[PDB]
């Protein structure tokens, strides 16, 4: 529902791309309430990026699931608009508050519905091997992380975890 969560920044645009062609393209995945190609204020030459705003987050998901997008012959780069202020495009997340009893399958089971998981790193003490209560999950795509980080809550193995982008 909030507009910010229904907006996609689309970089790598062909300078030929217009609001109309960008809209015609992205409308294939949902109702677009907004669609703008960023142009220079004087020359009107495209800035190479724009934004599209869907009527729903599900439509945003559909547009991201439909990548790679080739718009006007160019593979563009869609990213969800910053809930948290730019953009920190990472494929890794830190998951805190899992305690000493949340295992790898707990994390996979939960986080896999967000994207393809490549690495699950449940942190253990270097000396004792005891779980430290936090993990790192690496997906094959930044969008997984973007969907994840925007969530108000995360409950894995009964814990309310704190999930942040990992640098």
């Amino acid at each position: 529902e909030p507009e910010q969560l229904r907006k996609l920044f689309i970089g790598g645009l062909s300078f030929e791309t217009t609001d109309e062609s960008l809209r015609s393209h992205f409308e294939q995945w949902g109702t677009l309430t907004d669609c703008v190609v960023m142009r220079d204020p004087n020359t009107k030459r495209s800035r190479g990026f724009g934004f599209v705003t869907y009527a729903t987050v599900e439509e945003v998901d559909a547009a991201m699931n439909a990548r790679p997008h080739k718009v006007d012959g160019r593979v563009v780069e869609p990213k969800r608009a910053v809930s948290r202020e730019a953009h920190l495009t990472v494929k890794k997340i830190f998951v805190g508050g899992i305690k000493e009893d949340t295992e790898e399958h707990h994390l996979r089971d939960y986080f896999e519905q967000y994207g393809k998981i490549e690495v699950i790193e449940i942190m253990t003490d270097r000396g004792s091997g005891k779980k430290r209560g936090f993990a790192f999950v690496t997906f094959d795509d930044h969008d997984s992380v973007d969907k994840i980080v925007i969530q108000k809550y995360h409950t894995v193995n009964g814990h309310n975890c704190e999930v942040r982008k990992a640098l």
